[PDB]
């Protein structure tokens, strides 16, 4: 049978089946529940509420996302999500497909375990797989050597490879996406008088996020230019059709991914970590790392942060080293579109956890088999 | 056995069996009593007199509303009242039908276990239900979303409703209505001369009110053209024969529920608050609100009132949201059509209280089984 | 025992038995005592003569009326002519029979105590009632609602009367009626020459008045008519045959009903009287007021003076209410009728003062028990 | 030049300069005509009489009142009246001086467009303005907060009043006053035999009212007081020498100001009249509004009637407030004591109407100008 | 010259001289204007008042409070509260005198810069400063550690301190204070049948609060104690005399802050938010903030919300961390005695942003100069 993916990440669930080009569900990781009175009868209403519809009800319900920095906090709203995505959006029994899931690496195993055991116990798969996500993006780039840096929400992880090789050691993992960019950008919005609390007012901050937000090349430049004239200042309509005007805000957000410290952290920026990764691995295969720099997630699609990272990189990195931003269009689901690929390559179909390994060796069985 | 629904107004009691289209019985909720010498013996004269009895022998009666404000202040007229609703103009045997009840939000809960106490032991009906008025009149217009203005008389409310869930903190209420707009109106009568005292002659300027009062589109502009011609001058001749002439008078009352001062209110009017109630709504909902604006009560039946709220919202209101009033023909009977669709539902009838439930824990019943 | 009704006009006396049709005595409440001097012995003549017997005698008597305004001012002779109804008219032991009483509204209240006093000490009835003249017209009428225009001699009275209720603060008297019509008859005769002075003269007058007058429907169009032509003269035969005849005098002496000023008194007339009896009235009975104009007494049996009166009062009343003027015939005895139909009542049988209720409070009990 | 004041009661003339600390021009506001034959010739006999000449006269002359409730009902007498007072009694020409007129509050408006209107063109007096008389008495009594009670004959008002801002909604009027009781005093003394009929006769009954009636503290307990004993019993003589004795009538009369009951109004008593409308009136100034209750007018005048108000208050407001009764001395004439007060103020000046202003805006300019 | 410090909260002014313990000017921040009819002239009555005057006079006017959640949203009326503050109240000349401001953390700066503007340039003091109100409740304490949970009216808010340098990254603010309260009490008190609407009423409401209102330790008992017995229950008395009964409402109106959902916000309890402040912060010095929980405003005035905040912390936190809740007596003024403290330091004297500054760089100084 086609095996299914399901890159179940922490802001929005891409989950289709292997061998197409595009995941045919996406949604959000979202399950929302009333927390309003609920006075007329007869109307079927449900208590809790999952994806696009919680998304459209959201002004009745309030907002949780089960998953938070890439690792599962709410096994049964998770366990919710992942029915909603096998029965209601794939409309597919899971018993009849493998299944391959994805996390972030550094990961605790208990949450891979965990995974396995609901796939296992619960969906009863027939066969299961956890891969990393920046190797399927690597994957989805036609490449076997590179450094890929992963964002979406929650967590934001450099991996490096080299001839089909990981260096696990250099592995780097900073726990600052798009989530904390969404909650930064509603603390400075407060900055023009616009106060927003609610978890739905936090998904409408998240669209001006993610319309209005850009990277700026040089910052200082750009605030020097947002203080002097209006030219930078765009406006944005609220669903209830009140009107906001966004000014240096749109790229003070981003901002945050090369300056942590703008959200008190005290980490090292994306670009020094991922030059800090480079330099972690052996001497011989950094001039290569240094060409293939993959960018993934939707974190990563913010306007000029191609332009920014080469140059920041470039400024780190020794002269003559050649600096390449490899940032194609739809690496919002390169991580899917590699897991499509692996789960349909022959030679994988041996990678598979079957249910009778795991009736032998229970959820132990990931740490074995999967990297 | 059917069920009774009673829109126990504060003018108006609306009766009838649950699954017809419109109550049989609609009758002054007023007691009179006789103010006179009774000289003739033989005669069977009553020493009370409820409904349109009271009405037809006004001019020899003192008469009293026993609710004011939606709040039962004589219980014992209240009594009388239900009695000849449910024996003489129902002509039923109240412990045979369950009885739904309603009452407007924010009302005192003594109220309401009160009437749970006198429904259960007095005439011993076998299940009851007290329902808010505005979630009825939302029921009758068919829709799950809306904001509901409700105006009879005594109370002026609005209750905010989002697929099918209340926000109460958003609900509005304010003691201005058609009893206030009577007595402002025989206030402003004596300009010209009229003076009505006593309390037939308050029902005589209720008929006048009803029949020739409107709303103006514009205050202003209508003021300077009654004071310019006499083309908005209306005659109403009374019941000796005397015919009055009223001018201005006619959108001058209806005003106050657009300018509460008028009657030396402080409070805001009935368009800001309904768009204060809105405001007060979580900003995903309001414009699924603002396009939902449900009018009930005999008090919206003053003609342009609906334009008239239209505009004022529209003023209020961001461009570009859709106002739309939903003043529909019969909203006078909207909240009893309404308890009538519910409690002719099938999943409403395990929220009837029980006499067993009544029998356990005392009229303390309804705080806890209705909202 | 069958109840007594007496109808103690200031005129007459109209006396007979509850449940009766009419009343079987009907005699003039005058008492005569000789004025010349007597001769002749062995005769038996009295030294004093009441009713009829006073009428034949007249031309030797002067004549006294006991009663004037319809307040008894002489007790003695008040009590020979209760003795007399009682004993030779009625032949009935009083002792046996309760008597209803009646007497003009407005009227001193010792008049009604000392009626009282004598009813129970000296004829030492076993229960008596005072009931109000124009109530007892009403029950005649077989109404319960109307404005009663009561007048006899002595007093002319209207009662407001809706659905058995007075209202006692609309009650209107006027102390003008028959007997100040007669006076003003024998004034104006003397403009043809023709002097009545003496008691007996005056009730020659009165017989006049009885026969020849008649109310203008309009005065000055009859007075013209009168001035053109003879067509309105009739004649009169005098007791000593000397023939009289009579003019324009014919309708003036009425017109002092309508036009009180032909006396000497400023009150309004008695349509006038009416009306504003009406208007203070509550605006809700006055229609009905207006369609139910009862008439009541003896001079009420003037020709034409129902159309005048319907006339009078339609140009006073606004137009399209229904003036109707109700004079029945025999309404001379409309409140001996009603006497006999309120006293042969079983509702009324608890109303009469006992003879146990004299004994404990004494002559006060009417003005408690008695409207 | 100095002010006039004129407050034009509905019974009395009060009319002075302002400064002044009493109004020299106090007569009735009474026209009388002759309703009798005129035999004499040479005598310059007028055909109409004003003022205290009517009153001398009274017995030849139909008495009329041109002002009804504090209406004027007639604008020819009410003409001949302010000619009288200007003329005859001030001695004054009305051109050379401003008028301060006054009158009750919720008047017909035509009736103070007409005055302004008969004051400009006949009188062609240079300035006019209009005040309300309960607010006149406040200035009088020197304050700026309290709670007038206003009761001349024709219509009883209160007008609340904090801190110089009046508070209309709370304004309440009651149209029973002197001229009522006189007619209710009319009433009752027919009950001892006293006729009066005549307008003469009602000056007459008026006096009486004036000399010996008196408010009882205790309604209930005076009526035994005086069923017991005559020790309550006063006597009056009439002009003719005639001597008559009133008993419980003597606070019976005034009674009618707390029951009106007895003359058929269904209006609350003037004590709960005045409670009312303090309760209508803001939380916040109750209290203060409680203990400056200020009696005003001639009905305020009976005997005890301070006492009476002030135990009646105390009984109806919650215990622990202070009730405070101010009836001074001389409060017959304290309207036009603050009327002086008000038109000798140097920044009054300012708030007059013009004559220019009037030949511009017409008779409307009152309605802009005038509480 | 002596600087000065104003506490501008949003619903009292807190002022006074630097190096004082306590301000000497404490008045409400509130202007209040006639609502009603002046009919009384010569008064030299006023269109404005503020403070204390429009508290006396509140009756007659409607308050408005001209800064609403910490944010000033008139600035004409602050303007004159401002006004007040310097002239009538500390009577001084603010041109001698640098003035300390203060405001709540996360505001908008364009509040903040147009303060700046017209302190420069409408009182023209020679120096100003911006400070954060919890820093000034810190410096109240004598302490150099702490997390600040400072709550007036309008805003509530926490900031950690650890040896002098905030961590503004875990600052957490929470728009729910006192003014929610005082709305929700007046909410609920409509439960007894007790109506509050005007904001003079709000006034009283707040009194009500502030005198009765106290913090449950165990919610659920407190309830259920309260159902069971009136020990509970308080009397209250209005300013009109009325006295009302409270029972549960004096615990649950402050349940809020631990609860907000009973006025319809998403937000967590004041607790959680200090847990979730301490733990944003490092884990080092998270113990010692444990150990000075500073509570500062008016409304951490409610007896026993010390306990329940430390039993509520205690649950929340580990066990053997030592939890200390410092709510020192005064704490209502806390924030303004810092102020003096600061203002009055030596080393603070370079602080001030002066009118040369200004006239240099304008208002947006603030940002640069002021945390
Ligand atoms: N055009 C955009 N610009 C900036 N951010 C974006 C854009 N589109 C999506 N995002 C961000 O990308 C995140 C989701 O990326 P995704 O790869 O789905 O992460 P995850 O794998 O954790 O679900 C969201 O937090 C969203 O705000
Ligand atoms: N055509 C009309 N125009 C204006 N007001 C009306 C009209 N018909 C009824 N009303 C008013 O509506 C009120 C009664 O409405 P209703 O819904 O019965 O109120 P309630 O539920 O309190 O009885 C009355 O006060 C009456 O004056
Ligand atoms: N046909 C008539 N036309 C005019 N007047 C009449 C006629 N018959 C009787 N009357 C008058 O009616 C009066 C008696 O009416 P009555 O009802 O007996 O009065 P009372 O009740 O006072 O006795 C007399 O004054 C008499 O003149
Ligand atoms: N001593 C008194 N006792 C009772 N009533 C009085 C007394 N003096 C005057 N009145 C009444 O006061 C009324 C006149 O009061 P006034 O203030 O002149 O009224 P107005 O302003 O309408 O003329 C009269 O009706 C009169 O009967
Ligand atoms: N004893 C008390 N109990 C409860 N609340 C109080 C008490 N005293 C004052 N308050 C509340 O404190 C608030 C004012 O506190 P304050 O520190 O002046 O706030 P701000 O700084 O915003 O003016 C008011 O809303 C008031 O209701
Ligand atoms: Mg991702
Ligand atoms: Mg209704
Ligand atoms: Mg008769
Ligand atoms: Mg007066
Ligand atoms: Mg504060």
């Amino acid at each position: 049978t086609t095996a299914l993916v399901c890159d179940n990440g922490s802001g929005l669930v891409k989950a289709g089946f292997a061998g197409d080009d595009a995941p045919r569900a996406v949604f959000p990781s979202i399950v929302g529940r009333p927390r309003h009175q609920g006075v007329m009868v007869g109307m079927g209403q449900k208590d809790s509420y999952v994806g696009d519809e919680a998304q459209s009800k959201r002004g009745i319900l309030t907002l949780k996302y089960p998953i938070e920095h890439g690792i599962i906090t709410n096994w049964d709203d998770m366990e919710k999500i992942w029915h909603h995505t096998f029965y209601n959006e794939l409309r597919v029994a899971p018993e009849e497909h493998p299944t391959l899931l994805t996390e972030a690496p550094l990961n605790p195993k208990a949450n891979r375990e965990k995974m396995t055991q609901i796939m296992f116990e619960t969906f009863n798969v027939p066969a299961m797989y956890v891969a990393i996500q920046a190797v399927l993006s690597l994957y989805a780039s036609g490449r076997t050597t590179g450094i890929v840096l992963d964002s979406g929400d929650g967590v934001t992880h450099n991996v490096p490879i080299y001839e089909g090789y990981a260096l696990p050691h250099a592995i780097m993992r900073l726990d600052l996406a798009g989530r904390d960019l969404t909650d930064y950008l509603m603390k400075i919005l407060t900055e023009r008088g616009y106060s927003f609390v609610t978890t739905a007012e936090r998904e409408i901050v998240r669209d001006i996020k993610e319309k209005l937000c850009y990277v700026a090349l040089d910052f200082e430049n750009e605030m020097a230019t947002a203080a002097s004239s209006s030219s930078l200042e765009k406006s944005y309509e609220l669903p209830d059709g009140q009107v906001i005007t966004i000014g240096n805000e749109r790229f003070r957000c981003p901002e945050t991914l090369f300056q942590p410290s703008f959200i008190g952290m005290e980490s090292a920026g994306i670009h020094e970590t991922t030059y800090n990764s480079i330099m972690k691995c052996d001497i011989d295969i950094r001039k290569d790392l240094y060409a293939n720099n993959v960018m993934s997630g939707g974190t990563t699609m913010y306007p000029g942060i191609a332009d920014r990272m080469q140059k920041e990189i470039t400024a780190l990195a020794p002269s003559t080293m050649k600096i390449k931003i490899i940032a194609p269009p739809e690496r919002k689901y390169s991580v899917w579109i590699g897991g499509s690929i692996l789960a349909s390559l022959s030679t994988f179909q041996q990678m598979w956890i079957t249910k009778q390994e795991y009736d032998e060796a229970g959820p132990s069985i990931v740490h074995r088999k999967c990297f």
